[PDB]
């Protein structure tokens, strides 16, 4: 047929609901061709298969509203005939329109709200939104593609895509680059071991969309239900979701930068960690008494690795339950806290959300107030729905019910009461169920078997879950169970705020977008593989541009039996990632720095050493997340967009704009090629901290870089500076050290970097500008601060050492303040100058050489 001429790859399926044959295809007014080889549909709608007409549009104040109208019925039941159009020009970067039940408010996710770059226009019929680019013309969005459904459990909204280049729509075990070959992408939270091709613990309906030339934009679908995303080489997308309403926002960029800030003006900037929440962190499972803890930190100690943060798992639960300690191998668990403290350490532990339901009555607090106070999720007699995790059986909180906020609020505040834990690891909140649903099952409804049910592991919505029909405060689990985690971190954040009135600290496993305004992420339950390694970079980098950038991997692999080997390059790696946590399972081989041989431990030393040395500048990489939702760990390609060969790079890493990391990512290497953008890039290991080329000149070109067993790659862009500081084996000791710069100059010898300085835990720093900020600037032979900011923290801020990067010619004379400095030394082969100075970082001075 004349209409059923449709270029394979722009097919949209017409059975995405079950098997079809080609006479219920035909019966449905469908095209029906099989592919020649999911894949490409062979059951798909012609151009002129029903979907809404618009009418009425009509222009007001803020943009546009209209009616739609669907004549005919899809296949799915409960079709919504009559919708309202919105459509919202709400700043010249973002636009943002809705699609509702005009006679039924529907869930909606709950939310804070926060010439153009865009024009809009509409298909009257089949009715379609158009979003341009103004700039150049590109069609950004155009959901004329294929046909709008909105019916009570499945909503489909379609779109072009301008490139084959599209990231984002987490959490999958997959390349920052998503597969446009007919690839279902689930949104579902769930507790599996990351595996390709499975919906994870979190999920995030972003994309951020490249196009040719390198602007971008993106797109964020309010909507919380479970969802497939399917990305097609045409190329396309459609969304898919079972509930809710469509609530879309398009973020016009055009750099990619500033489509995830845009992005993040509407979910929420990162929130801003405590600085000792950035030092190295060590946990495992198996930890088993307070005695084995405390030798962790003596054995770490002993052997010059720094520690700020010691974990427990499970183990210092009195029979794994939240809020107790046991009184064998933990009796003493207060006092090996305040011992932490007493050396300038922090302490975290896991916090599971299911409460154990099965004590005598009055003998287990947590769950007695929870039933008195009504916090639980209820099931269809209104009773507590009761599952199994590590207690046994226990009862769900419900962190929607304002109550439950209360409740929990003040079992963390009475449990710290006991022992003054730093934060909490809250784990399990997807939330997993060891059974399906509950141990009463769940009952036969609509909500618990819908007509569509996307790819979620197991094939159901309760698969390792609760009910989907269970009871909250806000609305049924169907709508909100993506937001388990998310709930839980919010009422986690302030009930520490409460507890201990500074700065939270909060690392979830399940995640939705906004997640990093109040908390961070590991992802889960990694092996301890070479493969693993490989893929948490590009899981590191996905998190930082949904606006989560205190996140990293089980340091090492968290599953199975680490290597030697694999635990060094690991190690290297990992002391990048934002959030650097070792953790272990229980049955597994030990894997704490010290357990390795000497050459190993050496390395792992090396670079924990580093990262320390870094931390004024990952601090303030994390305020500039805070301040204005950049990326702390980005991708090639956020930096360097116009630079098409960024863009499927996702093996190296950059901190910031300047700091470029080159991993060794498979056994048995001693090189690595990376590509390095157009630029001088020096070797950071030519700065002295406390054939190897000292810069590599590229015209945007992939290098092979010697990657011994001992070694990481790091370069250091020139054009920028970077503030270091002093060792410890803690930020209480290294917070207290001078401080240095590492300025690396263009060939033009200029040079610009930052450092922003605060008490690193107190509330409202920025709203009380109780914080320092400096900016420094090399130009022609001088290097100067300039004062942003200076106040009492900030003003003891010793700076000890200059050094000084693409320096061709050895100076005569160098000065500080205009009088020649106490020692230098220059080195003609690295062009590196060195310099012991005695400055101050708040006042202001001049370093000058010739
Ligand atoms: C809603 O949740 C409540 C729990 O909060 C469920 O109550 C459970 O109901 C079952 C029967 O439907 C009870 O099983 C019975 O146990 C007794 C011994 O204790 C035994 O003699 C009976 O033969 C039977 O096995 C179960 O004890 C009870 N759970 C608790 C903790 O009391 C209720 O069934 C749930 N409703 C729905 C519709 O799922
Ligand atoms: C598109 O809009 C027209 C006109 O709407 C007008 O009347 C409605 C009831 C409201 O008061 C609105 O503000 C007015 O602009 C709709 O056509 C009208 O529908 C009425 C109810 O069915 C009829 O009684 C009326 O005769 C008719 N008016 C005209 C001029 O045709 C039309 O239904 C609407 N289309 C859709 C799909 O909603
Ligand atoms: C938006 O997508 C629609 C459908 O792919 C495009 O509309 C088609 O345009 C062709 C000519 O290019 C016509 O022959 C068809 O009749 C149109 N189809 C429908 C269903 O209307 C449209 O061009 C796209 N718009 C933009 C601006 O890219
Ligand atoms: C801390 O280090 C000590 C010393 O290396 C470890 O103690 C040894 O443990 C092994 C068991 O694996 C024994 O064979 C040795 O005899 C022990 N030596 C001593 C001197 O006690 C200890 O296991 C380490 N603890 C932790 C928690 O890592
Ligand atoms: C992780 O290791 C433990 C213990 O392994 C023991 O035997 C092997 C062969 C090595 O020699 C170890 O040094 C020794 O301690 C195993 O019991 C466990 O199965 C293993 N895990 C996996 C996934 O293989
Ligand atoms: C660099 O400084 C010297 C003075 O110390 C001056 O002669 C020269 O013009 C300066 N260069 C520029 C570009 O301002
Ligand atoms: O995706 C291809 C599949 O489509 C289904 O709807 C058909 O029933 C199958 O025969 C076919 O293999
Ligand atoms: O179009 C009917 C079917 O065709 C084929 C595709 O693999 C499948 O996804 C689709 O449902
Ligand atoms: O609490 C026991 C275990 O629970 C989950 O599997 C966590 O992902 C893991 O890190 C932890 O060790």
């Amino acid at each position: 047929p004349t209409q059923c001429d449709v270029p394979p790859n722009s097919r949209f399926d017409c059975a995405p609901d079950k098997a079809i044959t080609q006479e219920q295809c035909e019966a449905r007014g469908c095209c029906y061709i099989p592919a020649k080889q999911m894949g490409q549909p062979w059951c798909f709608f012609p151009p002129s298969y029903p979907s809404y007409k618009l009418e009425n549009l009509s222009s007001s104040e803020m943009g546009y509203t209209a009616t739609l109208t669907r004549t005919t019925p899809t296949f799915f039941p409960k079709d919504i005939l009559t919708l309202r159009l919105d459509v919202m020009m709400e700043t010249e970067n973002r636009l943002h329109f809705t699609i509702k039940d005009p006679a039924n408010r529907r869930y909606e996710v709950p939310l804070e709200t926060p010439s153009p770059l865009y024009s809009v226009e509409f298909s009257e019929e089949p009715f379609g939104v158009i979003v341009h680019r103004q700039l150049d013309g590109r069609v950004l969005l155009n959901t004329t593609v294929a046909p709008l459904f909105f019916a009570d459990q499945f909503l489909q909204l379609s779109t072009s895509l301008p490139s084959q280049y599209i990231t984002g729509l987490a959490e999958h075990l997959s390349p920052l680059m998503l597969s446009t070959s007919w690839t279902r992408i689930t949104l579902w939270n769930r507790d599996l071991a990351p595996t390709p091709g499975a919906n994870l613990y979190g999920s995030h309906p972003f994309y951020l969309a490249l196009e040719d030339g390198g602007s971008a934009h993106g797109v964020f679908l309010l909507n919380s239900n479970a969802m497939d995303v399917v990305l097609q080489p045409s190329p396309a997308l459609s969304w898919r979701s079972t509930g809710g309403i469509l609530d879309v926002y398009i973020f016009l960029g055009p750099e990619p930068k500033s489509v995830v800030q845009q992005y993040l003006d509407v979910v929420g900037y990162p929130f801003m960690p405590p600085y000792w929440g950035l030092g190295f962190h060590l946990c495992r499972w198996g930890y088993s008494s307070t005695a084995i803890t405390r030798q962790v930190v003596e054995n770490m100690t002993r052997a010059h690795f720094p520690l700020d943060v010691q974990w427990n798992d499970l183990d210092y639960m009195d029979s794994r339950r939240d809020f107790t300690f046991n009184k064998d191998g933990f009796r003493d668990f207060p006092a090996m806290v305040q011992e932490l403290h007493q050396g300038g350490r922090r302490y975290m532990m896991i916090v599971d959300p299911a409460i154990s339901s099965s004590g005598p009555a009055g003998s287990y607090r947590p769950y007695d107030e929870g039933l008195r106070r009504g916090v639980f999720i209820t099931n269809e007699t209104g009773q507590p729905l009761i599952g199994k995790v590590w207690p046994g059986s226990t009862a769900f909180p419900d962190f929607t019910n304002p109550t439950a906020l209360a409740w929990w609020e003040d079992m963390v505040a009475e449990f710290h009461d006991q022992v003054p834990f730093d934060g909490m690891w809250i784990d399990m909140n997807e939330p997993s169920n060891f059974i399906r649903g509950s141990e009463d099952g769940c009952p036969n409804n609509e909500l618990e078997n819908p007509p569509y049910v996307p790819g979620v592991v197991g094939g159901t919505l309760q698969a390792a879950t609760i009910c989907a029909s269970s009871h909250q405060f806000l609305s049924t689990h169907y709508n909100l169970h993506n937001l388990y985690g998310l709930t839980e971190a919010i009422a986690s954040h302030r009930a520490l705020v409460k507890a201990r009135g500074t700065r939270p600290f909060v690392i979830s496993r399940s995640t939705f977008a906004g997640h990093g305004r109040y908390a961070g992420h590991w992802t889960g339950d990694v092996w301890s593989s070479w493969e693993q390694l490989a893929s948490s970079v590009p899981e590191i980098l996905q998190f930082n541009l949904l606006g989560v950038p205190l996140v990293g991997a089980d340091v090492c692999g968290f599953l199975g039996n680490t290597s030697e080997e694999l635990c060094v390059r690991w190690t290297q790696l990992g002391a990048f990632y934002p959030f650097m946590r070792n953790h272990n399972s229980l049955l597994s081989l030990p894997q704490e720095p010290y357990s390795f041989s000497e050459p190993a431990q050496q390395a792992m030393r090396k670079a924990l050493t580093l990262r320390y040395a870094l931390l004024p500048h990952l601090y303030t990489l994390f305020h500039q997340a805070h301040v204005a939702g950049e990326t702390v760990a980005r991708p090639l390609f956020l930096e360097f967009p116009k630079d098409s060969s960024t863009w499927t790079v996702d093996h190296q890493l950059l901190w910031g704009e300047a700091l470029l990391i080159t991993p060794v990512l498979q056994a048995g290497k001693a090189e690595v090629t990376g590509y390095f953008p157009l630029g001088t890039w020096y070797d950071l290991q030519t700065v002295p901290i406390e054939p190897r080329e000292p810069a590599i000149h590229s015209e945007g070109q992939w290098v092979t870089l010697p990657a011994p067993l001992d070694t990481i790659n790091v370069h250091l862009r020139a054009g920028y500076i970077i503030p270091l500081q002093g060792p410890g084996l803690t930020t209480t000791e290294s917070r207290q050290q001078p401080m240095a710069l590492a300025v690396a100059l263009t060939k033009g010898g200029e040079a610009r970097g930052e450092l922003f300085w605060d008490d690193g835990e107190s509330l409202e720093v920025l709203e009380r500008g109780a914080y320092t900020q400096v900016i420094f600037l090399a130009r022609n032979n001088t290097i100067v601060n300039e004062l942003v900011r200076v106040t009492s923290e900030g003003a003891g801020l010793q700076l000890q050492k200059v050094t000084v990067l693409g320096v061709a010619t050895a100076p005569q004379q160098v000065l500080s303040n205009g009088v020649p400095v106490s020692n230098f030394t220059y080195s003609p082969d690295t062009k590196v100058l060195d310099i012991c100075v005695s400055l101050l970082m708040g006042e202001q001075f001049l370093v000058s050489w010739c």
